[PDB]
């Protein structure tokens, strides 16, 4: 309340005001989703050319499975039925081939701590391979950023920590479906910033006995164990205590590097700073879970001299990746596959 | 300490070795400096251009200060020494003709907050603008983002408002100087990440008895207060105490709004979130110098909407700006001339 300090809250009505403008602007997200373009349609020679399959795999178990009640996809061109097999088509096919999925080789969550300075599309890329399918991944994007990740939709991660939910509940009110049936996301806000600030003191008054640095695995992860294969922390630079809690509940440390010289040495002061933060969970008598870390390019001078430092630095943890929809989205795939296959390596082995 | 966690160190230890390798990327940012080309010629009619001089005025003025002393800058072309004045050429001759500079006409020091979601280029703009030199400007530019001010160079704020230091030691120990004699730099660090968490704590273990959020106006502004005019403090979106203590001893919120349709709705929702964040200075006691708050454009259908957008919102605090060397930088120029001539508007009036 006092003049023109008095004023910021005339903008701030006036904001909020024009923040319902929006409903104008949410069909504008679809302008963005519109050109992921996922409702991949697969002719049987494709879906023969995948992975652990053939032209004759592929018909047993088409007419196996239409037999026994499965209803497969198909499309009308012209006067003639093709089959436009789906993710779910392909899925169960594998399924009926009797293919173990990923959740068949591997106990359950194994958590990724995504270094910001994308995550979703990660998740969603990962998901959706052809290569990868027969695996039916199940993955969480968990967002502890006041910001990103909650683009993808149709009560924040943060607050479901202090509200100490139950599976039944996180399951059923808090874990939202992005546009990808096999990725889900529980959502950030900017409101984080008071959670985030307050949170010691917060812990204490509202999940007594808990070790600040350890709800993110106690009251989240821990609790949603069974039902994901990969579970990916996004979170801010900036935070500490969400920054810390995922770095105490993750397995594996993935860094993307970026190429302009500018940036490549932003990361590099972060890197140069984890050992710190890990130190901060030690004094709090907390083990951190990570065990691997992974370290990519992306994206002239600079892009092509980041490259061969990132080597130098991240060792054998390092990896490769990016005329645009035919030759980009394919060295996309290939990037994907590739994390995809550092992971397995890190993993059971 | 425990296997590839214990590697996380491993990269770390490389990263500060490859930081090393920076010595090499030092002289990369005189790359960056030698496109701001600041060491303006000014040809003794261009001065006669200025205001508040004219032919006579300037030919007095130097064959005056020229006699008692004085020598004015010069250039050996061809065989012919013209005179080329510098910034403080013409500053003197303003001095001499005893126009008034800035600070003879308002009370010293007037605080700027910036919001982030460009800072230091901007102090430099105010100062060597040519209409603006005649105020003879002295700005300072507070870094408490752990990041980008700093750039401009050749102990961060964090630390001196800790270490509770004096005027003198701020002045020749702290306050560093920028490529532009007039803007003075008080940089930050990642490390100002660890100082920001810990904020409270560390307060009343060092700063017993004051005021967390009074920490800035305390022990900076008001100890440099005589030596600026202008003082803008540079924070990060995320932080909360640093944030806090910036919107406690500022007088001035100034809030860029970029284009981007995408951008434009962030911004909108940290403006409908200000208020919450007074109150909790109001909570701890201490009263908000905010009065008066300012918000541009900058930068095809987003921009053109956005706007026409911002008017609603700002109300009468909105502003204008953004081929390149020639047209832009006079739109640039313009809207630096733009934005003092606001702050003298919301100022003495
Ligand atoms: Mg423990
Ligand atoms: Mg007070």
């Amino acid at each position: 309340m006092k003049r023109d300090y008095g004023g910021v809250g005339t903008i701030a009505l006036r904001a909020s005001a024009l923040l319902k403008a929006m409903s104008q602007d949410i069909e504008d997200q679809r302008k963005e989703f519109n050109q992921t373009e996922y409702y991949q349609t697969f002719t049987r020679n494709a879906v023969a050319k995948l992975p652990k399959l053939s032209r004759r795999i592929v018909d047993q178990a088409i007419k196996e499975m239409e037999e026994d009640g499965y209803q497969f996809n198909k499309k009308q061109v012209g006067n003639v039925e093709q089959y436009a097999l789906t993710i779910q088509n392909v899925i169960d096919i594998y399924a009926h081939r009797k293919i173990p999925k990923y959740r068949d080789i591997h106990k359950s969550p194994y958590v990724i701590f995504v270094v910001n300075l994308s995550t979703v599309t990660l998740a969603h890329a990962l998901r959706v391979h052809q290569d990868l399918l027969r695996h039916d991944l199940r993955i969480l994007v968990i967002d502890l950023d006041p910001q990103a990740s909650s683009t993808m939709f149709l009560e924040t991660a943060a607050q479901a920590m202090l509200n100490n939910l139950d599976a039944e509940t996180l399951r059923k009110e808090v874990i939202r479906p992005t546009i990808v049936p096999g990725v889900d996301v529980i959502p950030a806000s900017i409101d984080d910033g008071f959670v985030a600030s307050q949170w010691r003191e917060l812990v204490e008054e509202h999940l007594p006995g808990q070790n600040q640095y350890e709800i993110l695995r106690r009251n989240i992860i821990d609790r949603v164990a069974d039902d994901y294969d990969f579970i990916f922390i996004d979170t801010g630079p900036h935070l500490d205590p969400f920054l810390l809690n995922g770095l105490a509940a993750s397995d594996l440390l993935l860094t993307p590097t970026p190429p302009a010289q500018v940036d490549f040495h932003s990361t590099l002061k972060y890197l140069t700073r984890l050992p710190e933060m890990l130190e901060q969970l030690e004094e709090e008598g907390v083990e951190p879970r990570l065990s691997a870390s992974i370290g990519f390019m992306s994206k002239k001078r600079d892009h092509e001299t980041s490259h061969s430092l990132a080597r130098e630095v991240y060792a054998s943890n390092i990896l490769d990746s990016s005329e645009a929809l035919k030759k980009a989205r394919t060295e996309a795939e290939r990037f994907t596959k590739a994390v995809f296959d550092r992971i397995e390596f890190v993993r059971g082995e």
